[PDB]
């Protein structure tokens, strides 16, 4: 797929707002993950005892990585779908470390969806997200090609 630079440009417009304030951000997005899809959270390690939104919210580390998972992401998106050095080592670490079935990169696809509407109604009309979703369903089709050339399509 091929996204147009109209495309780009409201993905890029709304993902500055979002840059104000990365943390924040990072943490909606993870707990709305967590909440919505519980079993994700077990894919962490260093996060699955956490039993409640109140202990999420106050996790120093968890707030650390949706900062990191942010910045992973926004540097993808900037490239405007030339990506392809970026997802090497993303696809190799979730493929072959973490394990991280595409289904579940579709529920976090739906949890950043969600909190851009909630935060940016006015930057995220039916357009905008309508290429926000394209920019991830790209992501996900890309990451899922290197998925199988690395052996895992999961
Ligand atoms: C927008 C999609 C995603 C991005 C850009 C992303 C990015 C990252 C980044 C940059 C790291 C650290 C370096 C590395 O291990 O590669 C990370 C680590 C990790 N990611 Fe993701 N990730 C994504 C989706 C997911 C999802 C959906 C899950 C699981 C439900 C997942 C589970 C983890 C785990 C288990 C780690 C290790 C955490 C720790 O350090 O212990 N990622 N991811």
């Amino acid at each position: 797929m091929v996204l147009s630079e109209g495309e780009w440009q409201l993905v890029l417009h709304v993902w500055a707002k979002v840059e104000a304030d990365v943390a924040g951000h990072g943490q909606d997005i993870l707990i709305r993950l967590f909440k919505s899809h519980p079993e994700t959270l077990e894919k962490f390690d260093r996060f699955k005892h956490l039993k409640t939104e109140a202990e999420m919210k106050a996790s120093e580390d968890l707030k650390k990585h949706g900062v990191t998972l942010l910045t992973a992401l926004g540097a993808i998106l900037k490239k405007k779908g030339h990506h392809e050095a970026e997802l090497k080592p993303l696809a190799q670490s979730h493929a072959t470390k973490h394990k991280i079935p595409i289904k579940y990169l579709e529920f976090i696809s739906e949890a950043i969806i969600h909190v851009l509407h909630s935060r940016h109604p006015g930057n995220f009309g039916a357009d905008a997200q309508g290429a926000m979703n394209k920019a991830l369903e790209l992501f996900r089709k890309d990451i899922a090609a290197k998925y199988k050339e690395l052996g895992y399509q999961g």
